[PDB]
């Protein structure tokens, strides 16, 4: 397979690859990576739909894990996929079209990103406030990824850096903890460089009409069903037995339980197996208005399956680094709070400066309470987020970056709180008078459901050589790993739906010999215009000569500025507002 | 309107723009820019086809150029055009699959000495003259207004293989626009690895009319687009109201009769200003093409517009006082049997008769006095060719020099004489040349095109009108003499399509991005790669060293 960019390869359709009529696919896991794998097999490999088998764990607001993340314009592979998927909401258009038009009619932005002091906007909200710490980000970008394997974010950055607005925005919007992968943080800084101008106000974000299941999954299900793709339910895959001959690796048998019955699927080299290794949602537990979600570190089918594959070959990854020994401080709890009436509306509208009731964007993404002990953030998407909402209901999402600290108002770790308690802590930080908080958080007014997710932070655990298996392991004849614990050969970023679609595309194009380019990760880190733009924005719009940096670097900059005067390079710096 | 890049904007379909149902379009000129205007109007503006009027000068030449992968706008258009040759597929798909099955490359780019490959063929051979190219890219465009190529480069630069390759493949003459040469060097930086062997180039299956024009005509006719024939537009009368400019009347002769079309601000006029093919003449095997500098309908129309507003450009800059040395003559030689085939096959090392690429682009005879180049596309180039016919294209960069064998300037030569000069340079024994170039064996037809080099004349700000002039309510200029706001390069079909897209999206308020010029000049990987290939692959041209290597490896540069 090969990588490409530009419209010629984007718009081109591949020829049907040789041999595909003889082949079948077994997709283990029906999350976005698996569904996307089926799409590329149907559309591009031209595999017969009835030869594609999606093995699904499940059988044939308040729901917190039907929920998803924002996207951005440069999700190159994901948009390649969704332009071919009919919209369910807009008949006659693609899903891309629905989303593009929605984004044009109701563009995303935040009027208030950071609050403190029980409801005041942080006075420096909007500013990165990096000062000389910006140099640290530059130094990270200039440090090769192979030099920083296993290292954490806090091992690299200064104490000062973690006190900056930049770190607040970054850690909260991406869910980076200080003990997470430095290499992944570097990948994010490179990957999303083109959006440095749009991070504090979230103008860089785009969102679906509805919750992820409704908006992103249902159109895929409809498309796959329409092409005769086979869905197997109540499937619990215990293992994929892999044969070794020479340097070749061949999936030989799928071992599973389905409808309570032990089954095996015998495979040949023409049966292609795609494994979603690992899960960030598995083992989630649920509380309710009056009950905490039970704390657990149980492993389910996904983690066990990866363990069983890992035992068979050193190239099949190391699940333990992602699912074992996560710190107590990790993000675990997310909650949805349903406002049942309009009593609390003014406490949110005073922040967003927008009506909650007009169907358009509200918070524009998370608001973070910077002096909350939990590092509590909340967001209100455009509404309704669930089509089942009555017209008076508004659904608020609530999350805590720190799980080991007692709250400011409710003196408990978030992991020990009922839904009502989580709501009470929020209301406290919104400025609701304390005498009203108990009533305003009670069921007549709000219903709040917490979920404890042991592995929600797992994608970002520091990685060493071999921890993630290659999408197509060397010598693999008919076996791929897909999803956000697989190792794409690119520098793409995990905890994104783009990465799921990418691994699907790379797996299918590689194993089925699809003769069309896979888009490279969008090359903004190599675009001089974006490098210069980022240095302008990151410094809170200082000219390059005025930016705080160690004196030898400052001297180097002055010398260089003299070297390029009156040249095209100077025009590029002027265009970037750096001179 | 706005510029974009990436797949999100590429794949997105625009909403139907407000007010389009009350609007019509008048497209003056049916070259590629005009047809492309109509495609964007139908597909993206959703203007009714019956409200789109293409005014065609002809009642009722065929040859075009290569393309490359980063023709972003042109591929945006052709992915929506059904292929005529491969039913069920887009034209882009036809072309993409063909390019994969029969990829283009040249095994012989430069020849001399009556049929030897030049010994340094394949090398740029720039040496320190490479610095001059760097200097040019580092010179702001605003500093080189009106300058010519020969005003900037050293005598030594013009002796380099680089200049031979560049001048002949792009038809840059020494007195042409330096700014445009700079734009070509920046625009096509991503293909520096592929210029001497033409692996950068892609070609249609057939001649430009058959391959590029016919599918457009089918698409537009299928959508109800109106074609008006034998239209000779003499003027577009433009009113001025405050700062606004509004096309008010089209004045034209159609079918022997004078007519006027009255316009409102909802009738959108797209003018292809100027033409490189206008006033072309044809000779035959035994007759030179008649020589001329006549201005025709297109030049006269641009002049009549230029008179009405200083924002409407200055055609005289491009169409007057072209040097006698300019390229004027192209010829097609049809081989009627296989008697001459070895003289081409010895060069290409490929059979002429297997339907696959042959010369891969022009071969230039570096020691010919005319600077004669010739190409043999994949065959047949015309569907009407009999199986034993092979069509060869021939051009001369210099029109003011006597040939080496035929002692005449190309502009004074019959088809047969142009063939004889070619066969001389292929190493055919001179005693055999007259018979082998005779009609039983070769039939050669010369064309004289007075304006073929006009796109590249040195220009200043304002000489090309903006695609949508400031304050224009319903008038656009399209094609390769209009000024796109980008750094894009003329003498390309890509530029035609770009101006069409810019004009339509601007005047009709289409809310979708127009792809920016592909940004390879800003991609540091390409800056580094270009330095490597331009120097003929030179390296030459501690802990930190190791991190630099690791970074380069991380970016696949090593
Ligand atoms: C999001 C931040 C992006 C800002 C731009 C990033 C990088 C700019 C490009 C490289 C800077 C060139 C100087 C390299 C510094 C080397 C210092 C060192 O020897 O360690
Ligand atoms: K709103
Ligand atoms: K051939
Ligand atoms: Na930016
Ligand atoms: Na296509």
């Amino acid at each position: 397979m090969y990588y490409s960019n530009g419209n010629y390869e984007a718009f081109a359709d591949p020829k049907k690859p040789a041999g595909v009529d003889k082949k079948s696919a077994y997709i283990i896991g029906s999350g976005l990576a698996g569904l996307s794998t089926a799409v590329f097999l149907v559309r591009d490999a031209q595999m017969k739909g009835e030869n594609i088998h999606i093995l699904e764990e499940l059988p044939v607001a308040g729901f917190v894990v039907r929920g998803g993340r924002e996207m951005e314009n440069h999700f190159e592979c994901l948009w390649d996929m969704y332009r071919s998927i009919p919209s369910l909401e807009v008949p006659g258009a693609s899903y891309l079209d629905e989303y593009y038009w929605l984004d044009k009619e109701d563009p995303n932005s935040s009027n208030c990103r950071l609050i403190y002091n029980r409801g005041d906007r942080l006075p420096s909200d909007g500013q990165y406030g990096l000062g000389k710490c910006a140099n640290e980000i530059v130094k990270l970008i200039m440090t090769p990824e192979k030099e920083i394997e296993g290292q954490t974010i806090e091992e690299f950055f200064s104490d000062e850096f973690f006190k900056t607005n930049f770190w607040t925005y970054w850690s909260t919007m991406f869910a980076f903890e200080k003990w997470h992968s430095l290499a992944e943080m570097r990948r994010y800084a490179m990957r999303f460089i083109h959006h440095i101008d749009g991070l504090p106000d979230f103008t860089a974000l785009k969102f679906n009409k509805y919750n992820q299941y409704e908006s992103m999954v249902k159109p895929l299900l409809a498309y796959l069903k329409d092409h005769g793709v086979q869905f197997e339910y109540d499937c619990h895959v215990k293992n994929v037995e892999v044969d070794h001959e020479g340097d070749s690796k061949i999936a030989k048998k799928i071992v599973m339980t389905q409808n309570g019955k032990d089954k095996e699927i015998d495979l040949t080299h023409n049966d292609i197996v795609f494994v979603t290794n690992g899960s960030i949602t598995e083992s989630s537990t649920y509380g309710d208005q009056n009950t905490p979600a039970p704390i657990t570190n149980a492993k389910g089918d996904s983690w066990k399956l990866w363990e069983n594959l890992a035992k068979q070959d050193p190239a099949f990854g190391h699940p333990d680094v992602f699912c074992e020994n996560l710190p107590e401080r990790s993000w675990f709890v997310s909650a949805t709070a349903t406002l049942e009436n309009k009593k609390l509306a003014p406490y949110f509208e005073r922040l967003t400066k927008r009506s909650l009731y007009d169907g358009k964007v509200n918070t524009g993404g998370i608001i973070t309470i910077v002096d909350s002990n939990w590092e509590l953030s909340f967001t209100i998407h455009r509404q309704p987020h669930f089509k089942s909402q009555n017209p008076d209901q508004i659904v608020v999402w609530i999350y805590a970056l720190y799980s080991d600290t007692e709250g400011n108002y409710i003196k408990k770790r978030i992991v020990d709180c009922t839904g009502k308690e989580i709501a009470e802590e929020l209301l406290y930080h919104l400025g609701v008078p304390e005498s009203q908080i108990s009533e305003l958080a009670s069921e007549e007014n709000m219903n709040t459901v917490p979920v404890y997710m042991p592995y929600i932070t797992s994608y970002f655990m520091p990685r060493r050589d071999g921890d993630r298996p290659d999408v197509v392991p060397e010598g693999s004849i008919n076996l791929a790993f897909i999803g956000n614990f697989a190792e794409s050969p690119t520098r793409d970023t995990v905890f994104t739906t783009e990465y799921s679609v990418r691994t699907a595309m790379e797996a299918v194009y590689t194993l089925l010999n699809v003769d069309r380019g896979v888009p490279e990760v969008f090359d903004s880190i190599y675009d001089i215009r974006q490098l210069l733009r980022a240095m302008y924005y990151m410094s809170d719009k200082k000219k390059l000569a005025d930016q705080d940096m160690p004196l030898p670097e400052k001297l180097a900059v002055k010398t260089g500025m003299r070297k390029i005067k009156k040249t095209w390079v100077e025009e590029l710096l002027k265009e970037a507002n750096l001179v």
